């Protein structure tokens, strides 16, 4: 049964990321490792990442990054498959990637793909993001940080946080609807390859404004070649009061459809 990598059985080279700490290494080939880097966790904390690991393994599916395994021993880790290519945030924002208008619907496809997996899987992502979206050999949609939402608990998302989320209201925001309007924020990077509210240098400004709902993304920045009924739906997942906002089952019914009336 258990998914755990022995001492040794794993090579780690090169690093990468910077809530964990990521590595590129070898385990039956290339894979990603992102070992959690704490010190040494205490008994009952060991448990609690197993308790998450968990959650993970529920997982098993093209759109979702492949869960390969966990380590406790050299340190707390999580293996996953290594991708070939960049994060959605690095097409679009970083080398300006500029993508077909189809490319981007099936992106858009393939991310609700993963999501309404999650949801039927009743997980959370609770911070769903481009710079969290792979695009494997640039044609594959993979969902990743989403799992340890306990490990955390026990700043840089506030772009994608719907307005319930952002004003630290209550202590449980985050639902189904909460990763939805997450997603009609990658709906507008995709159709406006640029990150909303741009013209405001002040952060806080943002934070307070959005919570509120006095401001929200900008629709009339879209590509005037996507189509009629993304704009409706993208409006869709990005209603203030999170009742109005509809359910991957809904969004990809209606990704689905538009893009059945698009090549032509
Ligand atoms: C997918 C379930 C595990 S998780 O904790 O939700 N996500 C998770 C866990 C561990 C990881 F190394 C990663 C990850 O980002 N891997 C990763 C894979 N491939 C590349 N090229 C890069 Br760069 C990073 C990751 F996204």
């Amino acid at each position: 049964d258990d998914w755990e990598i022995p001492d040794g059985q794993i090579t780690v080279g090169q690093r990468i990321g910077s809530f964990g700490t990521v590595y590129k290494g070898k385990w039956h080939g290339d894979v990603a490792v992102k070992m959690l880097n704490v010190t040494a966790p205490t008994p009952q904390q060991l448990q609690a990442f197993k308790n998450e690991v968990g959650v993970l393994r529920k997982t098993r599916h093209v759109n979702i990054l492949l869960f390969m395994g966990y380590s406790t021993k050299p340190q707390l880790a999580i293996v996953t498959q290594w991708c070939e290519g960049s994060s959605l945030y690095h097409h679009l924002h970083i080398i300006e990637t500029k993508f077909e208008m189809i490319k981007l619907i099936d992106i858009a496809r393939q991310t609700a793909q993963g999501m309404d997996y999650l949801h039927a899987k009743s997980i959370i992502h609770r911070d769903l993001k481009s710079n969290n979206i792979f695009l494997h050999e640039d044609l594959t949609v993979k969902i990743g940080d989403f799992g340890l939402a306990t490990v955390k608990s026990r700043s840089g998302s506030i772009l994608w946080m719907a307005p319930e989320v952002i004003r630290m209201q209550d202590k449980n925001p985050y639902s189904f609807q909460s990763d939805v309007y997450a997603f009609g924020i990658v709906l507008y990077e995709l159709m406006t390859g640029q990150l909303p509210y741009s013209n405001i240098n002040n952060r806080d400004q943002i934070i307070f404004m959005v919570g509120r709902g006095y401001l929200s993304p900008d629709l009339s920045k879209v590509r005037s070649n996507c189509p009629k009924a993304m704009k409706r739906l993208m409006a869709e997942c990005l209603k203030k009061k999170r009742d109005e906002r509809p359910l991957f089952p809904q969004i990809l019914a209606s990704i689905e459809l538009l893009a059945r009336s698009l090549p032509k």
